[PDB]
C-alpha cells in the first residue's frame, strides 16, 4: 500500500541527537520489532503507536504507513543525492537543537544545507529537563508534563524558547510549535523533547506521522520500478567493495542486473549478495551480516557485488527488468552527473573541483556559478597527483584559476607535496561552508 517514509537527524555536536535517537530506538516492554540496518534503523507502525499513545490525549492518530525509517550515519549523507532525487534520500529532517545553548555554529551550517536543499524540517527542542527543578515524567507529552510543571519552571521554558525563537527570526525563518503552527509552508515547526526522559519524543514521532502521511502520501507511494540511492562505497574484507544504499521503493533480489553511476562511466553488475547487519551476538560471531535473498523497500541495505570500486555516493541504482535496455538505462542513471559536468568546459580556463559526493558536488557548483567562477575539470574520490596537474595546466595563463576547491575528499601525502612544491592552491573542508568562506577569503587575499 504506503511507502514507509524517510527522516534524517542534525544538529550541532552534543545537541544529543545520537542520544535522541538512541531514545527512539529503545525497545518497547508490552510492539517491537525495531531493526538496526546498514545506514539506517527500522521502526514498524506498531512500535510507534506503542510509543505514541499518549499522543492521543491531544491529538488525532493516523497509522497508514507500515513503518518510519531514520538514518543513522553521523554527518549530512541524506543529502548526496541531487536535489530533486533528494526527496528519496530524506522524506523529513530533524534539527536537533540545544534549549540551553539555542543556535550554534553547526546549527546554523545546518539551516542553510537546508535552505539550499529545500528540503522540509522539523526543530527538536532537546534537553528539556535540564530546566531548573524540572520535575520528569518518563516518556509523557510535552504538553502534560508541561502543565504538570511549577510557573518557574514554565517561565524559564518561556525565556530559552522566545529566545531561540528570536534566534530562528535572525535566519529569517519563523518558528511555532507544532501544534500552535498554522502553516507548515510558513512556519518550521517545534517540539520541546528531552532525549533522557523520552518527553516529548511522542510529540515528535507523531509530528513525523503527520507530515510525512498527508504531506508526502502524494510523495510516497508503491512503484514496480526500483528507487534507491547509495549513501556509501564501503570495502568490507570478504565482499571486497560493497555499496551500503537506502532502498526508498521496490524489491530488490539478489542476481538482478543493477547498473549504477561511476566517475569513468556507467557500472553494470549482478548482486552477489544482499546484507543486512545481525544483532544476536552469537550470531554475529560467527558472521557480522545476514544475507537476503530478496529484500523490499524501505530499509537500507548492503549491497554485494562486481565492480563496485567506481562507484559514486548518492548516485541512484537502477534494475533492468526484462523488456528494459540496460544500455538506455545507464545513460539514465548517468545523467545527473553527466548533466553536472557538462556546466564544466574540458576546455577553457577554469578552477578543478572535486567533491565526495553527486550533492556535495552540486552545492559547489552551484556556489561557484554564483560567484561566477569557471570550472575546467570535476572529480569524485579521493584526490590525486593527476587531477593537481589539471590545475597545474591552469599555470601559465592564469594563477588565480590554478587552484582546487575539494570537499569532504582525501588527499594523497604524493599529492599534497606536488601541490606545495608546484604552487597549486587546495581547499579542503569538512563543512561545505567553511570551504566557501575560506575561498572567498582566498580571494579577496589576493584581490587586496
Ligand atoms: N539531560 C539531558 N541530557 C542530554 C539530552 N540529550 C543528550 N544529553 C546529553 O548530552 C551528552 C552528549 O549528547 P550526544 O547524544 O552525544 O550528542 P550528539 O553527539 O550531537 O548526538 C550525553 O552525555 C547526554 O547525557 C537530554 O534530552 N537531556
Ligand atoms: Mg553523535
Amino acid at each position: 500500500d504506503l511507502r514507509s517514509p524517510i527522516c534524517c537527524i542534525l544538529g550541532h555536536v552534543d545537541t544529543g541527537k545520537t542520544k535522541l535517537l538512541d531514545k527512539i530506538r529503545q525497545t518497547n516492554v508490552q510492539a517491537g520489532g525495531i531493526t538496526q540496518q546498514i545506514g539506517a534503523t527500522y521502526f514498524p507502525i506498531d512500535a510507534i503507536k506503542a510509543k505514541t499513545k499518549v499522543m492521543a490525549e491531544y491529538e488525532k492518530q493516523t497509522f497508514d504507513v507500515p513503518g518510519l525509517l531514520v538514518i543513522d550515519t553521523p554527518g549530512h549523507e541524506s543529502f548526496s543525492n541531487l536535489r530533486s532525487r533528494g526527496s528519496s534520500l530524506c522524506n523529513i529532517a530533524i534539527l536537533v537543537i540545544d534549549i540551553m545553548h539555542g543556535l550554534e555554529q553547526q546549527t546554523i551550517e545546518s539551516i542553510k544545507l537546508l535552505r539550499d536543499r529545500k528540503a522540509p524540517f522539523v526543530v527538536a527542542l532537546n534537553k528539556i529537563d535540564r530546566l531548573y527543578d524540572w520535575k520528569a515524567i518518563p516518556n509523557n507529552s510535552f504538553r502534560d508534563s508541561f502543565a504538570k510543571q511549577s510557573r518557574a519552571v514554565q517561565e524559564e521554558f518561556q525565556s530559552r524558547y522566545s529566545k531561540i525563537q528570536l534566534e530562528l527570526a535572525e535566519q529569517g525563518l519563523n518558528s511555532e510549535l507544532y501544534f500552535q503552527n498554522k502553516n507548515m509552508s510558513k512556519y518550521v515547526s517545534i517540539v520541546p523533547t528531552s532525549a533522557v526522559t523520552g518527553e516529548g519524543v511522542p510529540d515528535l514521532l507523531w509530528l513525523l506521522l503527520e507530515l510525512t502521511q498527508k504531506r508526502m502520501s502524494k510523495q510516497l507511494m508503491y512503484l514496480s520500478h526500483v528507487e534507491a540511492t547509495i549513501l556509501e562505497v564501503k570495502v568490507v574484507e570478504g565482499f571486497g567493495t560493497t555499496i551500503d544504499v537506502i532502498l526508498s521503493n521496490g524489491y530488490l533480489r539478489e542476481g538482478d542486473r543493477i547498473v549504477l553511476c561511476g566517475m569513468n562511466g556507467p557500472i553494470v553488475t549482478n548482486i552477489r549478495a544482499l546484507l543486512t547487519p545481525q544483532p544476536l551476538r552469537e550470531l554475529r560471531l560467527k558472521s557480522e551480516y545476514v544475507h537476503h535473498k530478496e529484500v523490499k523497500a524501505a530499509l537500507g541495505v548492503k549491497i554485494a557485488a562486481n565492480d563496485l570500486e567506481k562507484a559514486v555516493s548518492g548516485s541512484r541504482l537502477l534494475v533492468v527488468g526484462p523488456e528494459d535496455d540496460e544500455d538506455e538505462l545507464m545513460d539514465d542513471v548517468m545523467d545527473d552527473l553527466t548533466g553536472l559536468l557538462d556546466s564544466v568546459d574540458t576546455t577553457g580556463k577554469g578552477v578543478v573541483v572535486q567533491a565526495s559526493t553527486l550533492g556535495s558536488l552540486e552545492a559547489l557548483l552551484d556556489f561557484l556559478k554564483d560567484m561566477k567562477i569557471p570550472v575546467m575539470s570535476i572529480g569524485l574520490g579521493p584526490v590525486y597527483k593527476r587531477d593537481v596537474m589539471k590545475a597545474s595546466t591552469m599555470l601559465e595563463k592564469a594563477p588565480e584559476y590554478a587552484v582546487m576547491l575539494c570537499f569532504d575528499v582525501k588527499v594523497d601525502k604524493e599529492a599534497e607535496q606536488y601541490a606545495e612544491q608546484e604552487g597549486i592552491k587546495i581547499f579542503n573542508a569538512d563543512v561545505i561552508y567553511h570551504l566557501f568562506d575560506s575561498f572567498t577569503a582566498y580571494q579577496e587575499k589576493l584581490l587586496e
